[PDB]
């Protein structure tokens, strides 16, 4: 039909071995925010078959016990015996961290008043916020986390017992164009794949993904007879988790952020502290999108940013609005400026960026939830 | 200026320690495809210092001697000497790689007729075009691209003796909105940071990255006396490479496509072989985008493609032309339809996927330069 497009969006569960890998580095940086709120913290974990591996730049006043906090996250996400093919108890952890850089500290914030710290790095972030959902999400990307927060509810709940913890979900959602807007009419597509136990049969595992969690999370009026449905299309996914597939920190940063919707700058954010801007920045820019639609000045914007190591003030600043807007992009790029101070230094006070609360962060997406500061939209003087 | 914003791409050098491990997995793959055309590569690589370790999965006919392979792509970087913090000679070659899980075997490849082989993952995957360059490339991540070749060309030719592999561009574009499509003024920002030996003086490198690399790369039309540089903005940047920053294999993945500019769907590219869609189809999506610019069917495209793990057609196709086209986006997409065959085992025949080529996409992006397959557009029919 004439205005429409289908468009697609991912999501993988906390077991998916990339995000064990974030939900680890996050969890060694709140370790290390809980004892030092101005640790230095780059933080990368690596995952395959019995492997999680720290490899990094970590200069804090923290002593944390990377055994401890590495196996208490690994059994948070349900890897506890080797008929899972993962284990807290027995996997073997490896740590190659070291301090931060002298050369980076002295150029970024040694001797740096805080709201005059330099960028932690260069780099582009993007800030996108889209009136189709309350929570100013894709409905795409909104739905496709969902379906793993469902799965990872039925697993730990015990109604779904054969479940593992590694999964991965698809939406396409067909769309109507409306004043450059978008509205959703219907789900075309949902896959679903999901680690599993050698006893469960490929018939009740896709009438349990179809009855038990699809229904359960996605709305009725958005799924009809022509709605496709791709359950367990491997046929079989009983290797799972790191044993399946080497996990790294930062590759899953479109699941983390918009489902493909807006743009990215590239940046992974966890194991980072507020000093790396690819976190920060990308944060205080969902802020601004997310302040600019809740303030009624546009149904859907991009806001990008740029910085240079060592340098406080964003390069460059950028409103697209997609013509949602009766405001010009350069007025609300003045509005964006009057409101807004996207200084690191600045980010940290306005954001709470010290609290250790960024393992929460790293399964089920970044943006759109539990009303985190960047969540909070600001009220706009102009 | 009215109708006039900014946008802001990055690139890296061969020795930025993310890059590094992306150049390392494709000579793996390389080495592979060069023995067995249908090996299945999943090569993670991880550098810190003193370390390349390789994590994820191989099951391949070829016989590889790993030592020589990553040795030899570090060598080609010029990370040569304990001097400039890393040496393909003595650091630590770990290997943790393992044949292909069986249970993605059976569901993606196994007793399947090649032209109807499963995607090897799920994911969407996007590809762009733009008319603003001849290569049909944003000119912001084209310029930054073509700073990091220029220093590594004046450290290996011996003009600038004092540079090291690590280094960072990054280009801020001031363009004008052009009827949807987008038209380059001027460039308001440079950055350029690179590693360096402790004898050159930071006076004498920045003078050197104005006169010997922007001035060489960047035509003086766009420069102008507001232009802003950022040259070694951190001020010191002896320690580089992974002893800086731990890299990881797929942490460039804006760098690697189109500098934030189209879309992104997450996958990496480098170490996967053509059964992987996040690269197979990443290609044949920029096929298609060139295909429609170069076509004369648009100005600026957008396609998006996604796919499910087992099956063979994408799930999705969908075209966004900015208003570039007299021709309808539902037209566009028809016409797609009608040329393209975007299962990844017709992609393979059409892009010669199983050549090992990949080591030479591994840095300086994979789209835009070469004349690689998917750079040279399909005569479509209408
Ligand atoms: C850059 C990517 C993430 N991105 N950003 C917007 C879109 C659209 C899109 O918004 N289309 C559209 C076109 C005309 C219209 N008039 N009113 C409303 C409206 C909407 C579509 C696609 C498909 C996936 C290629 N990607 C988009
Ligand atoms: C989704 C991101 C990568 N993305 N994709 C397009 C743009 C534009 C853009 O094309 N703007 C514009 C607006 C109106 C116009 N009329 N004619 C031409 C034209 C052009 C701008 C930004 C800034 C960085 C936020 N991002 C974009
Ligand atoms: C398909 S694997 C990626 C390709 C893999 N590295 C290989 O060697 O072919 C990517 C993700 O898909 C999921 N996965 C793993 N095994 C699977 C299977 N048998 N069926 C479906 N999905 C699977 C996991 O979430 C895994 O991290
Ligand atoms: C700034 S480092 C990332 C942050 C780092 N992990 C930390 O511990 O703060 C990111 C990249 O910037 C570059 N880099 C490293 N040291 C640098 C320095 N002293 N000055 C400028 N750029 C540097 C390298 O390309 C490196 O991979
Ligand atoms: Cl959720
Ligand atoms: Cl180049
Ligand atoms: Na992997
Ligand atoms: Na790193």
């Amino acid at each position: 039909e004439e205005g429409t497009f289908l468009f697609t969006s991912e999501s993988v569960g906390e077991g998916h071995p990339d995000k064990i890998c974030d939900q680890i580095s996050d969890a060694v940086l709140d370790a290390h925010l809980q004892q030092d709120p101005d640790a230095k913290v780059a933080c990368e974990t690596v995952a395959k078959t019995g492997m999680i591996l720290l490899a990094g730049e970590i200069t804090s006043r923290a002593a944390v016990d990377y055994q401890k906090v590495v196996r208490e996250a690994v059994k948070h996400i349900g890897y506890d015996d080797s008929s899972k093919g993962f284990d807290y108890k027995t996997c073997n952890v490896l740590v190659a961290l070291e301090q931060q850089s002298p050369d980076i500290a002295q150029g970024v914030h040694l001797d740096r008043n805080e709201e005059d710290i330099g960028a932690g790095d260069q780099g582009l972030m993007f800030g996108y916020a889209t009136d189709e959902t309350e929570e100013c999400m894709p409905l795409t990307i909104v739905l496709a986390h969902k379906l793993n927060a469902k799965l990872a509810e039925l697993r730990r709940n015990g109604t779904l017992p054969w479940l593992r913890p590694d999964s991965k979900t698809q939406v396409t959602v067909q769309y109507m164009q409306d004043r450059g807007a978008v509205l959703p009419i219907r789900v075309h597509t949902i896959v679903i794949s999901v680690q599993h136990d050698e006893e469960v049969c490929l018939d009740e595992m896709r009438d349990a993904l179809k009855e038990k969690v699809i229904k359960a999370v996605v709305p009725a009026k958005y799924l009809d007879e022509d709605t496709i449905y791709h359950l367990q299309p491997s046929g079989r996914f009983v290797i799972g988790g790191p044993q399946g597939d080497a996990g790294l920190t930062g590759r899953k940063i479109i699941v983390d952020t918009y489902g493909g919707w807006g743009a990215h700058g590239g940046g992974a954010f966890s194991g980072k502290d507020y000093t790396k801007v690819d976190r920060s920045a990308a944060y205080a820019a969902r802020w601004v999108a997310k302040s600019l639609v809740k303030g009624g000045l546009c149904r859907r914007v991009l806001v990008q940013v740029s910085y240079a190591i060592g340098v406080s003030h964003p390069l460059s600043i950028s409103i697209f609005h997609y013509g949602t807007s009766q405001k010009s992009e350069r007025e609300l790029l003045e509005i964006v400026k009057k409101n807004f101070d996207l200084r690191p230094g600045v980010i940290v006070r306005d954001l709470d960026l010290k609290k250790p609360i960024y393992q929460r962060t790293a399964a089920y997406g970044h943006f759109g939830r539990d009303s985190f500061p960047w969540e909070v939209p600001k009220k706009l003087k102009y």
